[PDB]
């Protein structure tokens, strides 16, 4: 991509009542202590959380950083294993 369905991730089984910036906070910090970005700065730009399905999607800001996140399926985050897939 992009195409900008290439830059978005879905994340499944997250945390009851997680805000957006937690959960952006949390993946940001995380991507980069594991060195998945390459460029300076900060991957995810934007988590929309569904209604409520337990689902989130993540907006990065670039199709490598997508890609890399990948790799953080099945993280744990405030005691879930996160399920992350392709959208
Ligand atoms: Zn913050
Ligand atoms: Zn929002």
């Amino acid at each position: 991509g992009p195409l900008g369905s290439a830059r978005r991730l879905y994340v499944g089984n997250i945390p009851f009542g997680i805000t957006e910036e937690a959960m952006m906070d949390f993946f940001n910090a995380q991507m980069r202590l594991g060195g998945l970005t390459q460029a300076p700065g900060n991957p995810v730009l934007a988590v929309q959380i569904n209604q409520d399905k337990n689902f989130a999607f993540l907006e990065f800001r670039s199709v490598d950083e997508t890609t890399q996140a990948m790799a953080f399926d099945g993280i744990i985050f405030q005691g879930q294993s996160l399920k992350i897939r392709r959208p």
